C-alpha cells in the first residue's frame, strides 16, 4: 500500500495546485471525469441516459455530479449509492468594490469567506484563483483563472508596536480592518501606468486582463479567491504527511471522485449481478463553509430533482405503459439507497489534549474517522455505519488490502461544526454515514494530512460502492 | 534604478535561501567576502596587517566581520567607518532534550529565540538550518547544514473546537505547549527502523544522519533553527516587493555587506586621497534579539579587541620609536570614526493607522529610514544624521542618482524595541546612526520589504563609507 | 563516590556556617585558596607575577579571584579557562539609619538585599555577619564579624487576627512594614544600660562593641547580613540532603574554589603538556541578586583588568622585542577561552510541575544542571555544552568515574531569571556555559540540595580544567 498510497497522494497533489477555487474544483474534477469517458450533459439541453454510461455535469460551474447508470438496473432491488464531498474551503473572496488606497499602499478588501484561521492567512505569497466575466465584442465571455505567482500579501502587525512576549502579546485580528492584502504602492502603479470603474483595483484589473489577454475596461466583476501559491508537497522526514492548501474535502472531494472512478472502472473493466444494478452518484458540493443554503449548495433542490431527472430519463419507457410515478419509483429506491458524505474530520493534536475526546481519538494512518454525534450534526447513525463496515470486511475478503476505520466524536461540552451529512439525508429521505480522513489544522490555509489515509479513503469509497447491496441483502429486520 | 534596484534584491534573495540561520549567514557572507579577494584570517594564528587589503573573520561561525585597511592611515587625518547589521533573527530553535511522543505524534520541542510572531509559524513548512557537531573517528566534526525541504510542521489548532467567529476567536499561544512541531508519527518511525541516547528524537536523528552521511550515533548536539522552506520572491502585481523569511536585518546586513565589497571594489579599481584614509569595518553581529549580552553580540569585547588588533597590526613599528599606546591611537581615531547601525524598520502599516506616528511614517520606496528615538534605544543623534544627510548629497552629486530618506520616530507612548546602535556606540565611544530600510510584519517568518529600499540602503552605506570624512572636514565647531 | 560526595559536602558544610555573608565568602575563600600555597598578592602595590605559581586576591574583600599561571604559556597553543560562581545570596541586611522604637520594642529595619522569599525569613533565629568599619585611635579598623548567636528575629502575624483557613488566609508580606526584626525591648535596653548617634540601634551597638570589645561610640557604620544561626546540616532518612543557608552559589561557588584547587594541586603532585599551557582563573563575584551592576559586580571592569594585569606581568618581557600589544595577546588566548558559570538551578518539585518542562527536568543525584535559554539568560550555546559534556568523557577514560549531566530549560511562558554568565561573556568576548547543581527552593533561607551533586559540579569544574584544550584541539570547523 506504501506505493499506492504514495501514487493516489501524488494525483491529489496534481489536483490540489491546480484546483484554487470552487470553480477550479468543478472544471479539473470535470475533466478528471470526462477523461475516462464520461459523456458530459448539460442542464439546458434534453436527458436522453443510457445504461451502462457515466454521466458528468457542472451546475453552473459550481457544483460537480458524476453519476454512472447501472446496466441492469431493478427498479424491485437496486439502489442510488451517493458519495458526497464538497469542493470549497474556506478563502479569502475578493469584495466587489476594492479600491483601497491607504498610507500610500494599493490594497484589496477581501470578504472572509466561511470560517477560517484567517490569523494563518496572514504573511503568505498569495494568489488568485476563481471565475472573472469579462467582455469580448458583444458577448460576455467566462473565463476561470488561475494565478499561481504571488500578487498578494496580507502583512501582520510588527510586533515592537504593541506590548511583547507574555499570552502571546493578546492578539486580535479584526476582521474588517486588518485582513485586507496589499498588492502594490501608488508609486509603482502610477510609474507602469504611463508605460473606467473606480470601484474596482487598477493593480487587480492590470493582472486580470494580463492574464485574459483583454483590456482592463473589459473586465466587469469577477468571483476571485485568494489561495497560497505555495505547491502542495510530501512532509513529514519519511516523506508521509501532505499539506499544501484547501485539504478541507478537496482532498476528501478527490477521494470521493477517485473512488468513483476506480467503481466505474471496474464496471467497464473485466467484463457481479449487483454490481450493474445502481446508481452511482458521486457530487461534489459548494457553499458548506457558510451553509449549504444555496443553488448549488447541499440544501439546494438540485440534487433532488437531478435523481428525478435520472429516474424519469432512464425509466421514460416504464412510466408510460404500467402507470408507474416518479415519486412512486424514486421512494422505492430509497430504502436500499446510502449517502455517503465524506469530509475531513480532527486528529488528535498533542500539543492540545484538552480537545479531544479520551475514547474517540484519531491518530494519522489510523483509518477513515467515522465520524458520530451527540446532535447530528454528522448522519452517522450506528446501524449505517455497521453496514459500512460490513463494505470494508467485504473487501478484505476479495482484495486481501485491509481498510482501517476508527470511531470519531467530539466531546460532549465542545461543540462542532455540522457538515452536509444531515442536509442531503433531509433532501434525499436516505440513510448516511459521515467518514473522513484526520487532518490537523482544519480551516487553515496550511492543512497536514497522511498519506494512509487517503489510501484508505479512496478505498474506503469504493468499498461502500462495490459492496453495499451485498451488506443490505444480509440485513433482515424484524 | 529598476535594473539595478531589481538586480540588488536578486542576490539579496540569493543570499537569503541559502542564510537559513545565524551561522550559514557567517559562512555566506564570508564566502560573499572571500569572493572579492578578502585574506580569510584566523583569530587563533597571529595579525599581520598589510595596507590596501581586505580581511574576513567570522569569529567562531556566529559573528562575521569583514574589515579593509586603507593604502595611506593617518593616525593624525584618519578614521574607522563601521557598519553595523546583525545576522540572526526570531527562529524557533532547537531544544537539547528533544523526544516529545505524545499523542502518537513524534515532536520537537522547540524554544523560543528571539521575539517573534510566533502565531505566524504556525503552519508552515518548516525546514532546518544550523551548526551540528557530529564524531568522525576521534575527532569532533563540524559541519553547518541546511535541509530545504520540508521536515518539520507547527500545526495549529482547528477552528471547531473553541468558540468561533467574533474577536478572532480568542487565540492564545501558549510558547511552551502549543509551540511543539510535529516530525513524525510512531508508526513510521517504527516502520522505517526495522528496514544511544533518549533524549534526542531518533526522526530528528535519522534526518540530520541523511545530511551528514554518518550514523545517528554520532550525532552528539546541535544548534539548529527552523526556517521555512519557501523561497523568497518578488510579490506584488508589478514584482515591487521582496519577502521571504529572516528580512529583519539579513536582508539589512547583505546591504551593509554590499554596500561594503561595492566601496572596496571601488577603492581597488580605477586606481581621491582620503578614500585610502579610513579603516572600514563591517561587522554583522549575532544575539540582537536577545539583547546582545553574549560573547559574539554587540555588547562583547569582541569588536573592541578587533580594532585594537588592527591598530596594533597595522600601526606595529609606530609604537615602538615614537612611543605611542593603543589607547593613544585609538582615541585619536575616535573623534573622526563612525557606527551606521543598519536594522529594519517599522513601515507604515495601512490597516493599524493608530500605532504610527503622524509625522514620522515609512512608506515603501521612499527611502532610508532614520530611525530617531526619545530614549535613544536608536543612538540617532540629529548632528550625526546630518552629516549622513550630507553624505547622501555628495552622493548625488557625483553619480547623479539621489538616495532618499525619511525620518523614522515612534509614538511617545508607545515603547520600541532597542537596537545595537547604542550597545556598540558605548563600547567603541563612537557617534553613531541607526538607518535601515521600511518593511512590514516585522520579526514574523515572511517580513514584506521594497525593492527600491534596497538599493537605496547599498547606496546608501557606500555612500556614507565614500563621503563621510569630506562631510567631516567641512564641519566647523566652536 | 558514597564517601567522597558526603566529604565534599562536609567541606561545604564547613564553609558554609562560617560564610556569613559575602565579605566572609571573601574571606574565608581567600583562607582556603592561601592553605595550598597562593601567592597572597594586593591590587595596589605591583604584579610581578611567575609561572606555576598561584595567586588569589580579595577586591576590597568583596570579590574574590583566584588563578593560576601554568608552566608553559603559549601564545599560540594556550588558553584562559574561568570558573564563575558568585559569593553573594539574597539576605536582610541592616540599613544605615536603624532605630526602630515601636510598641515599646526596640527593632532594626533592614533591606531586602536581592530577590528572596522574604516569608521564608519570618520566625528565624537570626544572625548577623558582614564587615563593621569601626575607630580605634585616630585610624579606621576594618573587622568582619560573624554572630552566630541568635540576636534577631523577623516575627510573623498571629493566624487569630485576620480571616483564617482559606486560600491561605490571604498571606501578603508588605516590604517595608512587616519585614522590621526585633533585638529587644525598651525595657532591658533600659534595664542593661543603668548598669552619641540617635541613628543606630543601641541593642544592636551593644552588640557589636561586644563582639569588637570596644566602645559603642566607636562604631561608624558597617554592612552587615542577617543571617540564620542555624547550623547546615544533612537532612533526609538516609542523611542524603545538604541545606542550611545561603546555598544559591555558595555552595556552588564553594565547588568553582573545590574544583579549582584540586587543579592546581593535579598540577603541582606528580610533577601533561597541555595542562601547564593555561591560565585558570577562579572568580568569586558580588552583587549578582541585584544584577552585577557594581565595582565588584560582574559587569565591572575588574576581572577584565585582572587578565589584562595578568597578560601584562607574564609577558613583560616578550611585548617590548617582539612589539606585541595587550590587546593583541588577549584576542588571541579569547579564541582558545571559556567561561564555566557556575549557579544553583531549580530542580523538579514535586509540590508544582506545572512550573516544569516537561523534557528538561532536574532531580537530585541526577547529575550537574546545563542550563539553556531561550533568550540567552543562561550563556550556554550548544556547540559549547558539547566541548563541556566531551570533558566530561574525558574525565571517565581517565578517573572510570561518571560525572552525570542533565539539560535544563525553563518554559517558554515562564521567564527565568538572568545569571552572570552572559554578563562575563560579553565583558571577556569569551564563549560559555551555565552549569549548576539542582536545588530546591531556590533564592529562600533554607535550600534543599543533593550530596551526590555536589560531587558531580567539584568534578565537573575539574574536568572542564583539565580537559578542554584536549577536547578543543579535536575540533575541527569548516
Ligand atoms: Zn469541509
Ligand atoms: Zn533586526
Ligand atoms: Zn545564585
Amino acid at each position: 500500500m506504501d506505493k499506492k498510497a504514495r501514487e493516489y497522494a501524488q494525483d491529489a497533489l496534481k489536483f490540489i495546485q491546480r484546483s484554487g477555487s470552487n470553480f477550479l474544483a468543478c472544471k479539473n474534477l470535470k475533466e478528471r471525469l470526462e477523461n475516462n469517458g464520461f459523456i458530459n450533459l448539460s442542464e439546458g439541453e434534453t436527458w436522453n441516459l443510457n445504461k451502462n454510461e457515466g454521466y458528468v455535469l457542472c451546475k453552473e460551474n459550481r457544483n460537480i455530479c458524476g453519476f454512472f447508470v447501472g446496466k441492469n438496473f431493478n427498479i424491485d432491488t437496486g439502489s442510488i449509492l451517493i458519495s458526497i464531498g464538497h469542493i470549497d474551503s474556506c478563502a479569502l473572496k475578493i469584495s466587489p468594490n476594492n479600491n483601497v488606497i491607504k498610507k500610500k499602499i494599493h490594497q484589496i478588501n477581501v470578504e472572509c469567506y466561511g470560517s477560517g484561521l484567517w490569523h494563518t492567512w496572514f504573511d503568505r505569497s498569495l494568489g488568485l484563483s476563481g471565475q472573472v466575466l469579462y467582455k469580448k465584442g458583444n458577448k460576455l465571455v467566462e473565463k476561470l483563472i488561475q494565478i499561481n505567482k504571488s500578487v498578494l500579501f496580507l502583512p501582520s502587525l510588527a510586533i515592537h508596536l504593541q506590548n511583547r512576549t507574555r499570552y502571546d502579546f493578546s492578539v486580535k485580528i479584526n476582521y474588517e480592518n486588518h485582513i485586507k492584502p496589499i498588492i502594490s504602492t501608488t508609486l509603482f502603479n502610477q510609474l507602469n501606468k504611463c508605460k473606467i470603474n473606480t470601484d474596482n483595483s487598477y493593480p487587480l484589473l492590470y493582472l486580470l486582463s494580463k492574464e485574459l489577454n483583454c483590456k482592463e475596461e473589459d473586465i466587469l466583476d469577477f468571483e476571485l479567491c485568494l489561495m497560497d501559491t505555495q505547491e502542495p508537497c510530501f512532509t513529514g522526514v519519511y516523506e508521509e504527511f501532505i499539506e499544501g492548501a484547501r485539504f478541507d474535502n478537496l482532498l476528501g472531494s478527490f477521494c470521493v471522485f477517485e473512488g468513483f472512478i476506480e467503481l466505474v472502472n471496474s464496471i467497464k473493466n473485466h467484463t457481479n449481478d449487483n454490481i450493474h444494478n445502481n446508481l452511482y452518484i458521486s457530487i461534489g458540493y459548494d457553499h458548506e463553509e457558510i451553509g449549504s443554503l444555496s443553488e448549488v449548495g447541499a440544501r439546494s433542490y438540485c440534487t433532488k430533482n437531478f435523481i428525478d431527472r435520472i429516474i424519469s430519463s432512464v425509466f421514460k419507457k416504464e412510466i408510460h405503459e404500467k402507470n408507474l410515478s416518479v415519486q412512486e419509483i424514486y421512494g422505492n429506491l430509497v430504502n436500499r439507497s446510502f449517502i455517503l458524505n465524506v469530509d475531513m474530520a480532527h486528529c488528535s493534536h498533542p500539543n492540545y489534549p484538552e480537545t479531544v475526546q479520551d475514547n474517540h481519538q484519531l491518530f494519522f494512518h489510523e483509518g477513515i474517522a467515522i465520524k458520530y454525534n451527540t446532535n447530528k450534526n454528522y448522519v452517522t447513525s450506528p446501524l449505517h455505519a455497521s453496514l459500512i463496515k460490513r463494505t470494508f470486511e467485504l473487501y478484505y475478503n476479495k482484495y486481501k488490502q485491509q481498510i482501517k476505520y476508527q470511531n470519531f466524536m467530539v466531546k460532549n461540552d465542545t461543540p462542532c461544526g455540522s457538515t452536509v451529512g444531515s442536509m442531503v439525508a433531509a433532501n434525499l429521505s436516505m440513510p448516511g454515514i459521515d467518514i473522513g480522513i484526520p487532518q490537523l489544522a482544519m480551516h487553515s490555509i496550511r492543512e497536514i494530512a497522511a498519506v494512509h489515509d487517503v489510501f484508505f479513503l479512496i478505498k474506503g469509497v469504493f468499498a461502500f460502492y462495490t459492496y453495499y447491496n451485498q451488506v443490505l441483502s444480509t440485513c433482515v429486520h424484524d
